[PDB]
Order: C-alpha cells, then structure tokens, then sequence
DNA sequence: TAACCGCCAAGGGGATTACTCCCTAGTCTCCAGGCACGTGTTTTTTTTTTTTTTTTTTTTTTTTTTTTTCCTTTTTTTTTTTTTTTT
C-alpha cells in the first residue's frame, strides 16, 4: 500500500515507488501502467 | 766408493811493531729550531619553516501548478485487579 519495500521502521533504505496507484483513466493507461519498466537510478544524476 | 787418516809440500795472509795523522773529545759562546701553551674554523647536530601531497569535510543539485494514498507506533516489562484454593 505505501509502496516502501522493506521493513516499516527501516522504510528510509527501502525503495519507493515499487507498488503504485494502477492509472485508470483509459484501457491503454492501464496497459502501459502495467507492462512499466523503472530503473533503479535516481532521477537527479547528470550523466547522460 | 770416497770418508778418513797419514804424509808431504807449498803458499797466503793475519798477527806484530813502529810511524804518522787526522778526526773527534772537550770546552766555550751564540743563536735557533723544538716544544709547551692557546686556539681555530670546519663538522656534526638540532631547530625551523616551508612544501607537497593526501585525506577529510561540507555543500550543492531550474522554477511553477494539479490529483491521490499511508501514516500520523509498538512490543515489552511492570503493575493492579480478579479469581480460586485452603484451613
């Protein structure tokens, strides 16, 4: 439900955004919604 | 087989006596290197300030806007009331 993938008192070294809300506004959001690939890089790094 | 002994022969040079001479022993007298004393200028040691690289710390990561979801403790020990058993 909340999405950290870990313990509960331990949550700031777990991973978040593995468990999201599913997009219903149309089938073909729901199809990408559910065939998503996400890196484990963060998105503030400027390499390339 | 020639060491050794006996016998004989020959000669060569160290010992002896005398004359000489010359070099050193001895004694003054002047003076100068040999030596006692003081010290040095290089040599080592120690500080002193810098240098140079390594390591650590710290701070940073464009702005604005709109929707959900989950959570906003939890086990663990101590206390306190209740219930049951016994004389």
């Amino acid at each position: 439900a909340t999405g950290n993938w870990g313990d509960q008192k331990k949550a700031h070294q777990a991973r978040a955004g593995v468990s999201q809300v599913l997009n219903r506004l149309t089938f073909a959001s729901t199809l990408s919604h559910l065939r998503r690939v996400n890196s484990p890089i963060g998105r503030d790094g400027k390499l390339a």
